[PDB]
């Protein structure tokens, strides 16, 4: 649950990503899996990169990374009232793409990081207190979803 003046707050940082969305959506998903190895290994379509370098090189990777923050962004500017929105990524990554709760967590943290690291001193700390309840939000809808799936 967000207020109005932290909903206007996420709104203004994803201004940030939309200016970029490809480079940023590039930078969240190499920070994922240059973290967390294991998560590569859930796309049958990036396992086969081996290196940073071949991840960054990747056009592919790069229009996977425009369709993932298309989707975030048009949840977050529904400003919570999202369950049309989200109940289909909640299905896909549950039954499809069986994607734990984790994982989510770890590409949360991952948004925050590429934030800071392009746009230091440009990300306050209330606007990384905003962004970083709206992804909770984000992540405990979708783990209502997994309770109802009984997946874990
Ligand atoms: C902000 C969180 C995320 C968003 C908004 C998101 C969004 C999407 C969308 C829109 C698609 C294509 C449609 C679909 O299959 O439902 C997709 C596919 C997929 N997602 Fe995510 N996703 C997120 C997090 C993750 C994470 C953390 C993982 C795994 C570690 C993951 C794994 C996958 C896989 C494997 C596919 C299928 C890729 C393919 O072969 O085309 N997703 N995601």
């Amino acid at each position: 649950g967000l207020s109005d003046g932290e909903w206007q707050q996420v709104l203004n940082v994803w201004g940030k990503v939309e200016a970029d969305i490809a480079g940023h959506g590039q930078e969240v998903l190499i920070r994922l899996f240059t973290g967390h190895p294991e998560t590569l290994e859930k796309f049958d379509k990036f396992k086969h990169l081996k290196t940073e370098a071949e991840m960054k090189a990747s056009e592919d990777l790069k229009k996977h990374g425009t369709v993932v923050l298309t989707a975030l962004g048009g949840i977050l500017k529904k400003k919570g009232h999202h369950e049309a929105e989200l109940k289909p990524l909640a299905q896909s990554h549950a039954t499809k793409h069986k994607i734990p709760i984790k994982y989510l967590e770890f590409i949360s943290d991952a948004i925050i990081h590429v934030l800071h690291s392009k746009h230091p001193g440009d990300f306050g700390a209330d606007a990384q207190g905003a962004m970083t309840k709206a992804l909770e939000l984000f992540r405990n809808d979708i783990a209502a979803k997994y309770k109802e799936l009984g997946f874990q």
